[PDB]
DNA sequence: CTCCAGTACAGCGCGGCTGAA
DNA sequence: TTCAGCCGCGCTGTACTGGAG
């Protein structure tokens, strides 16, 4: 098997134009805030399995490792909301996060927000990132319960220090139900997935640097005339679908000792991680599946919106 | 009576292609997770009766007998969602059913949900199998109630520990009411009921072995011409129907001293085991039930659905 | 008034071939259940007044009264379900009957049902007999609510212990609306009134024992040709009713010394218990009612559906 | 003892069915 | 076909109950 081999398949990252722009911009944000004046505050929305929750363990390895290592700074933050979070529930989850407080038996939501104010430049907190925003949603109703957000612009203007909110892009309903935080949420990012088939475009060159970061040793085969146009038929710009059956084709062609990745393993990955796509989608890698033109077009606009459109 | 021989007939699995395909995946789904990046995540539908409950205990034998023998490690679970569960009822029970804590007298879902978390890496949790998933689907009403769900998603990018939820087959609906809940669990396998009768299909070879496995000394005469088919017309594909049927059989021809299970007290167990089935179906077994070509038909696409489609 | 000799007429048991019938696969249904597999679990139908109650206090005392006398061991229980039965109330009824735990102040559902999974096996539990089924239909509307189906599902699987149930025939759609439930309930009798007059029917030979049965000395004059159709057309099938015009005849005739029930206490019993009887039916006693062909027609179908056909 | 949340009852509004014009 | 009245369902408000502070 050799599992060093498996979580070097599994733990493979290639960085696209749209990674690093979303880095350049977290480390402008963080870089600006003086800690006096308000900060810059960033919103980078993006669709179910496009890599945000990869950006941000990127981030948080690249910016805090050794600062975490050298003793309890924690610099930046990493926060998930719970769903339908009153502003208590993410006050206190933003607390036992951060540190080592008790923080979570005495709910009061006044003396704990006194406590995170007293605790937020004790260790020198630089940057919060808040992953989950799509949660002020109400599940079944379309009300978005603004005590969080509200709270969100409280803690910003109490103590001046910059947030960057991840979230699926109907998330976007809840910055429009606040004027105040629409305000402060200036820069707003789309995290959006791989757009054509065409050729020379991000996805070539994305396969052309995945193929060289996965742990077989001569050639995968990604990246050309027939496989991509494959690879794209089956996810379409959804990065974790793409993963998850390269990761399974790898760990298949690792199994029975094998050169690479062949049209051999890859047929068996894609009948395993095909349970979760649609209705009217087809595998096109089975027996007699011609790729047509209506499969390869880019992925729509209200393409994370879908959830809040079903109600 | 000898309750030895009773507790044979009754004790007795018989391995299909379909049940081995779901073992090898479960164990796929277990050793592919190294419970630092995100693990597989199976979800196996199956219908009322088909032996999943069976498949979870002949795993759960397989896996942890002597590793629970050696001491407290429980490396894989079994959790039964109650009906209409909370995040906090349902986390109660997978904390009370894990080890051994106090963890339900104290309900705030989010103390219970960090000593959950706490403890998962502790005791060493490899899996976690969780039976009831058509539970979060409410009564008479079609909303299904995201709440668990979301919190099924919390837990998984938490602590990364894979989760391999059954369910009947209109608990689907419930995965396709959260999109990341849904991209989350890729592989999909469906354990369907037995499909025909034409003979030297899976029926056949699963009655042959069975015929070998029943705890009578010279033959059962299962699994040939007449009584296979007579079989399918009394239980379409439901093993649960299928084998109560051969159990007040073999009970029965063990009450009154006999050679083996013929036509003599078959008919007893045909007439005691059809409270169950429908208005229009007729037992075959009775006086003068020609069994037809309309009662051999394979079994529907929404054979697990129809609890959902009554409302 | 002899007491003693009143309680010898109140407390009449006559055994029909449908009572031995229900005992012997109550008898079957205990001793097949080891406790490690999926228990038997019997369903009962039957109208209003047919003997259902008898039949469990029958099985109680002759299952379970010198096991009660060694000391508190319980092995078959009696439940009787409340009126629009939530599975907290019932679980609680259930723990109050079961031993003598307090577990009526602590109302929380889930350490209540570790309670019992506690203490069935504790106890040593054989048999859960319960005796209303028919109250989890709501009264006015038609919706049949499946929170106590599905709590007794959990309760099966968790504690593999036989359960039969007993209840009114309409009842039949709450086992019809969980399809797993419906399933585990495989055998299903249904213990329903006297057939025919005709003569030398189960019905004679009923009146014959219970003539026996009386405590009078000589004879009680039941069973012949025109006493027979009399009681019949009193009584279609329903039990009690039977039972109540022979008691109010019995002890009228006890009451102003006489031989034997004749024709001069018999009338007057008839017109004392026939408060109850529909509209349109007709005392056979009074004075001149030739007892007709349309009086003496067999039980319906549908005879303990009525209260569902009404809404 | 007070505040918040869940459940039940009552009132108001909207939609469907029935009766009248 | 349109308007009005009655019944059923959904939303809102109100009171009672349970949990929590
Ligand atoms: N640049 C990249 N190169 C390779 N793999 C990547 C890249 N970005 C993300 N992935 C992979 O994509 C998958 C998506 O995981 P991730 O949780 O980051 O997506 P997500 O959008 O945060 O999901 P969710 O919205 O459900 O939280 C992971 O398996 C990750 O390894
Ligand atoms: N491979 C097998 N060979 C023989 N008997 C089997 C096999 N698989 C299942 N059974 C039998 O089928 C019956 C059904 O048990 P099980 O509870 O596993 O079904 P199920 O589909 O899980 O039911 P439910 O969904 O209601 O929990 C049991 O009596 C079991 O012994
Ligand atoms: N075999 C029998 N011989 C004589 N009397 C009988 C017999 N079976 C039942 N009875 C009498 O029938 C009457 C019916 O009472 P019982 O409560 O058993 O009926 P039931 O169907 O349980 O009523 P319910 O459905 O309302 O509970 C009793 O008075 C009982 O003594």
């Amino acid at each position: 098997t050799r599992e060093a081999r498996i979580s070097r398949a599994k733990r493979a990252f290639v960085s696209t134009p749209s990674v690093r722009k979303i880095l350049s911009y977290m480390d402008r944000c963080r870089d600006l805030s003086d800690l006096e004046s308000e900060p810059t505050c960033m919103m980078v929305y993006g669709a179910s399995g496009v890599g945000k929750t990869t950006v941000i363990k990127k981030y948080l390895n690249q910016a805090a490792a050794a600062a975490a290592a050298g003793g309890d700074i924690i610099p930046v933050l990493h926060i998930e909301l719970p769903d339908n979070a009153k502003p208590v529930d993410a006050a206190r989850e933003l607390l036992v996060e951060m540190g080592d407080p008790l923080a979570l038996y005495e709910t009061d939501l006044a003396r704990l927000t006194k406590r995170l104010t007293e605790l937020i430049p004790a260790v020198g907190v630089k940057l919060i990132i808040i992953d989950e925003f799509q949660h002020l949603v109400e599940e079944r109703s379309n009300r978005v319960l603004t005590q969080v957000g509200n709270w969100l612009k409280m803690i910003l203007n109490k103590t001046k220090c910059p947030i960057v909110i991840f979230g699926m892009p109907y998330s976007k309903v809840v910055l429009q139900a606040n004027s105040q935080l629409h305000g402060r949420f200036s820069i707003q990012v789309e995290l959006r997935p791989f757009s054509y088939q065409g050729g020379r475009g991000v996805f070539k060159t994305f396969l052309e640097y995945l193929d060289k970061a996965l742990p077989f040793e001569k050639q995968a085969g990604l990246a050309n005339e027939s496989l991509q146009k494959k690879l794209y038929a089956f996810s379409q710009g959804n990065m974790r679908s793409l993963r998850n059956l390269i990761y399974q084709a790898s760990i298949e062609a690792i199994d029975n000792q094998h050169e690479t990745i062949t049209e051999e393993d890859f047929v068996f990955a894609s009948k395993l991680t095909s349970g979760d796509k649609p209705n009217s989608w087809k595998n096109p890698f089975e027996e007699g599946v011609e790729v047509t033109e209506d499969m390869l077009r880019p992925p729509p606009k209200d393409i994370g919106w879908e959830d809040y459109l079903r109600h």
